[PDB]
């Protein structure tokens, strides 16, 4: 009851705090909930979505050598070969599918003129961490490795993601960084969940509407069961950033996420990785899919397109 009523809503445009009026629960009972509510409302506008973006789509299995497949979905629009992003969706690493960041997949692909192939990645608590990004590796390496017949340029290949999405977008950069996966350009790393460790804006907005504070301590929680954090589980962690791949990244200020990616963009700097950074006023985590016409979400939009565009085209 008064348990979910969002905090700092005040702080937020007046057309965003419309709908932002409740804070998440992220207890593992109310994601099953979630999921089930969340993967309805995506799969009906999701259809809608493709209708207007004139991008063209098609969902695909990329199948393991254990038998099952991790799906894909696959944005193009672009002729062949076709600069590609990688891209993994939002959702705390505990929900969501092909259909969550749909919008943002068919924005990412009419306005940087690319390919993107999105991963429907295995969630927590079920399957904690590896389990995603072993999926987001899986999926990386047959893009590339099938580059040819799926008519992308694999000289030419990002990785993105929102939230949580992004924290796997991050592993893969650094695993090209290292050499350990196949060469990445750019990273465009959207609102990111990047450290397991307290900040400042974690505190201040432990209630936020969308996502909070108290919902990023489970968060953590259910996607490490247990396992001490490290640089490979929680990239805000790594000590060296060098060489990591030009990077966009993106928050709104209303978002308990705001002060580590503040710090990460400011390392990622110092360890002199060419990065652009903005940080969205009056805006909570979320805002892009909570109100997606709205003119600050558009903003974003476009800034991510030439952002890629720019990387793609030089």
């Amino acid at each position: 009851s008064m348990v979910t009523q969002p905090e700092a809503v005040d702080r937020l445009d007046p057309l965003l705090r419309a709908v932002a009026t409740a804070r998440i629960d992220f207890t593992a009972e109310s994601i099953l909930t979630i999921r089930e509510s969340m993967n309805q409302r995506r799969r009906e506008a999701a259809a809608t979505e493709t209708a207007a973006a004139g991008v063209a789509v098609a969902d695909d299995v990329v199948t393991g050598e254990a038998g099952r497949p991790v799906p894909v979905r696959i944005y193009r629009a672009a002729p062949t070969p076709a600069p590609v992003v990688v891209y993994c969706h939002a959702g705390g690493f505990a929900l969501g599918n092909l259909d969550t960041d749909h919008r943002q997949c068919l924005e990412l692909a009419r306005r940087a003129r690319c390919a993107v192939v999105s991963v429907d990645y295995r969630l927590a608590p079920e399957h904690p961490y590896p389990a995603a990004l072993h999926d987001a590796i899986e999926v990386l390496t047959w893009v590339v490795g099938n580059a040819t017949r799926l008519g992308f340029d694999a000289r030419r290949l990002a990785v993105a993601g929102s939230s949580a999405g992004a924290t796997l977008a991050a592993g893969l950069a650094h695993g090209a960084a290292d050499g350990s996966l196949p060469p990445v350009i750019f990273q465009l790393l959207h609102q990111p969940v990047l450290d397991d460790r307290p900040t400042a804006s974690r505190s201040e907005f432990r209630a936020t509407p969308a996502f909070d504070g108290e919902a990023a301590s489970l968060m953590w929680r259910h996607y490490l069961a247990g396992q001490t954090p490290s640089p490979e589980s929680v990239p805000g962690r790594r000590g060296q950033l060098a060489g990591l791949p030009a990077t966009l990244i993106t928050c709104g200020e209303i978002d308990p996420f705001r002060d580590e990616v503040l710090d990460y963009a400011q390392r990622l700097l110092g360890a002199g990785v060419s990065t652009e950074l903005h940080i969205f006023p009056r805006a909570c985590h979320g805002f892009d899919s909570l109100l997606p016409e709205w003119t600050t979400s558009q903003r974003l939009f476009a800034m991510q397109g030439h952002a890629l565009a720019d990387a793609f085209y030089p």
